[PDB]
């Protein structure tokens, strides 16, 4: 996240660490949202890679002993059947990880709150993206989660031609683009909580930003759209 600011530790208990096995150890490739005890939300992009992947709850500091840390391996996969790597624009860029165990809820600890079917937000609604993400182009990921208040901008906004063009589709959300605050390289299968009705809800999974950079002008951080898989997200459940 660039332009962020340090998230207290209980305020997003949904977010989550997606990491992978780098040999002795582990790095944080990627955000997720945990929406089960055993189920993990994230980007389809994130799993690409034919790796060893672990979830993280109760995440706050990378880097440190936060005391309420919960490891957790993933048991299994789920891709969206109409992803293709090769085409984010496409859409389709979300999956869900079904946990090895299921983790225990606490103010660290919480399953996150999905829109309810086909809500779509009024341009400039108030949202903040999460996540451990880079802190600037071309930078570091952050130690402790950062956040960013990024109000959406509509689809008939996002796909002008001054924006993301026909490159946005309608089963995404876009958010920020003020060129100082956005997502970035880390922060993907993250997080956008949107107030609305007085409670924020995941309305979204971080997918991409441009290619020419993070926190760019009028290039808004682009969401798969997680009202428009709430048939596909219960489906897949049901069944694992």
């Amino acid at each position: 996240v660039v332009g962020g600011t340090e998230a207290q530790r209980n305020s997003w208990p949904s977010q989550i660490s997606l990491q992978y096995r780098s040999g002795s150890s582990w790095a944080h490739t990627c955000g997720g949202t945990l929406i089960r005890q055993n189920w993990v939300m994230t980007a389809a992009h994130c799993v690409d890679r034919e790796l060893t992947f672990r979830v993280v709850v109760g995440e706050h500091n990378l880097n440190q002993n936060d005391g309420t840390e919960q490891y957790v391996g993933v048991q299994k996969i789920v891709v969206h059947p109409y992803w293709n790597t090769d085409d984010v624009a496409a859409g389709y860029d979300i999956a869900l990880l079904r946990l090895a165990q299921s983790v225990t809820l606490n103010s660290y600890v919480q399953l996150g709150v999905l829109p309810r079917a086909g809500t779509i937000l009024a341009n400039n609604s108030p949202c903040y993206i999460t996540g451990w993400g880079l802190t600037r182009t071309n930078g570091q990921l952050a130690q402790t989660l950062q956040q960013a208040y990024l109000p959406t901008v509509d689809y008939a906004i996002c796909s002008s031609s001054s924006y993301w063009g026909s490159t946005v589709k309608n089963s995404m959300v876009c958010a920020g683009g003020d060129g100082v605050r956005s997502g970035c390289q880390g922060d993907s299968g993250g997080p956008l909580h949107c107030l609305v009705n007085g409670q924020y809800a995941v309305h979204g999974v971080t997918s991409f930003v441009s290619r020419l950079g993070c926190n760019v002008t009028r290039k808004p951080t682009v969401f798969t759209r997680v009202s428009a898989y709430i048939s596909w997200i219960n489906n897949v459940i049901a069944s694992n």
